[PDB]
């Protein structure tokens, strides 16, 4: 239960740093979306994607 505890920490603490960053980073195409687009160009899809795809990347060895 403490295994659980720190994949749903690492997991809010992932996604809360993908809200907090998405105006940070100039992105190499000029994406440039809002706070609330939730569309695929912009940084906050592709970095909960990040945060989406951590875990099972980790238990079968993908990098």
């Amino acid at each position: 239960v403490d295994e659980r505890m720190v994949l749903e920490r690492v997991t809010r603490d992932c996604v809360q740093r993908c809200i907090v960053e998405e105006d940070l980073f100039l992105d190499e195409f000029g994406i440039q979306c809002e706070k609330a687009d939730n569309g695929e160009k912009c940084y906050k899809t592709r970095c909960t994607k990040g945060c989406a795809q951590w875990y099972r990347a980790l238990k079968e060895l993908e990098s």
